[PDB]
């Protein structure tokens, strides 16, 4: 196990004002990448048992007309301050309990009310400095909207400048609430609630222009088991296929109920794109056999010598047919991807042709390249190289870009020979190298980064 590092602690935090670059990173790039993950995976004696477990580390990429300068800090959590002071696991994670519920923002980044927010699965974000990256405190909303479990991977419509989210209240009577909020307001307006027995993990959602698309796979929790059962989160969920994965269709305007689509089982963690053309919805989701992939996650697993038990995934296209019938899918590449990204801002939601993410196809090393998926004529492009494990691939489309795949990808590397990581740039149209710049230590494997302008 080379990539081993990859899952160890990072205790170094450093703001250096420049990093050794190689190559020459484009003039027009002058905003901030930031990166989010896990990065502490014990406290003392007490090991943090899942990968999804680890304490929330930021790291700032922030780029001036060529010079790349860095920071990263630990993300000042209740979670994390109680560990730091009392050297004791301290809050309920993932997959992890102490002998209410976290505030480890481990897994992605964005705005809300242009505040700086790092999000987990739990209801209320953690605010940050992007200047500082220091923790101002808890983000709360300002409604009477209830939620237990929610999704670090909000949608942004740009053209009504709303972020889009579902939150799950987990009671005797459970609702999917699908949410909007408005630029310069942290209010939440209820879109719809959808009432559900047993809640479904849903780590992300479909949206096109008029419907929000909630793919619940069959991988679902008793919400009295969660609040009774002395049993860490996630193992409190059980894969029942014979319920097969369910469609819900809401107007994300008037909330109203468009209908209900079955198909057979299956579980994906990650959306990539879907969109409506005549009649039909199609969404690209990057889909499991079954919700094995969730206990494969497990850090002793990662750590360890078998390495092929990693269940891989793959981009299936499902058709949902409005007029009536089954829901069925088509693959749209025999690459196997996760972490897919694609040119966001101006292609998520419609027709398109590009996705960007980490092949774990198992061809030479696992998770040992970056891939480029071009739909249209089928085949891919590839970027590896010894010994590196790279990271989400974030798009980034040039000024003034008449095509998708006209800007930049960068990626968080880890070299295993160098027991160091480095951000690779490259060029989105042909997927070569353009520069990079040495980070003095390893960045462990993270989910979660955006560019912000
Ligand atoms: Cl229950
Ligand atoms: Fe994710
Ligand atoms: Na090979």
């Amino acid at each position: 196990n080379k990539f081993q590092l990859g899952f160890s602690t990072l205790s170094e935090e450093l703001d250096l004002e420049s990093l050794q670059v190689k190559g020459t990173i484009p003039k027009w790039l002058s905003g901030t990448l930031i990166r989010n993950g896990p990065a502490k995976f014990e406290v003392g004696k007490e090991k943090f048992q899942h990968w999804f477990d680890g304490l929330a580390m930021l790291h700032k990429f922030s780029f001036k007309e060529g010079k790349v300068s860095y920071a990263n800090k630990f993300l000042e959590s209740k979670a994390y301050q109680s560990a730091r002071d009392t050297d004791k696991i301290s809050y309920r994670e993932f997959a992890t309990d102490p002998c209410k519920f976290t505030d480890n923002a481990n897994v992605n980044v964005t705005k809300i009310a242009e505040r700086f927010v790092a999000m987990t699965e739990t209801p209320l974000p953690v605010e940050f400095d992007i200047n500082t990256l220091k923790t101002v405190g808890v983000f709360a909303y300002d409604d009477k909207i209830e939620s237990g479990l929610t999704t670090a991977h909000p949608h942004y419509d740009f053209v009504k400048n709303e972020l889009v989210n579902y939150a799950t209240k987990i009671s005797r009577s459970s609702n999917y609430n699908v949410y909007k909020i408005a630029d310069k307001t942290n209010h939440r307006n209820l879109i719809g609630s959808i009432p559900v027995e047993e809640p479904a993990y849903m780590h992300s959602f479909a949206m096109t222009e008029n419907y929000v698309v909630l793919v619940e796979y069959p991988f679902v929790v008793k919400p009295l088991d969660l609040l009774l059962s002395g049993k860490p989160f996630i193992e409190n969920f059980s894969w029942k296929p014979e319920n097969g994965t369910r469609f819900i269709i809401v107007n994300r305007q008037n909330g109203n109920l468009v209908g209900t689509y079955k198909s057979d089982a299956f579980f994906a963690f990650h959306h990539v794109n879907a969109f409506e053309k005549q009649e039909e919805i199609f969404v690209d989701i990057i889909a499991y056999q079954d919700s094995s992939i969730v206990n494969a996650l497990y850090l002793d697993i990662l750590r360890g010598q078998k390495t092929d038990t990693i269940p891989t995934s793959h981009i299936r296209r499902y058709r949902i047919p409005l007029s009536g019938g089954q829901v069925e899918y088509e693959m749209l590449s025999s690459e196997a991807v996760e972490l897919p990204r694609i040119n966001y801002k101006q292609y998520n939601t419609k027709d398109y042709r590009f996705v960007y993410g980490i092949s774990t196809y198992s061809a030479s090393d696992f998770a040992n390249q970056l891939v480029k998926i071009d739909i249209l004529r089928k085949s891919s492009k590839i970027w590896s190289e010894k010994d590196c494990y790279p990271g989400e691939p974030v798009f980034v489309g040039a000024p003034d870009a008449t095509k998708e795949d006209e800007g930049l990808i960068l990626s968080a590397v880890l070299d295993a020979t160098n027991a160091k990581s480095f951000l690779l740039i490259l060029d989105a149209t042909t997927f070569e190298e353009v520069a990079r710049a040495e980070v003095p230590h390893h960045i462990p494997f993270g989910f979660h980064g955006n560019y912000f302008e």
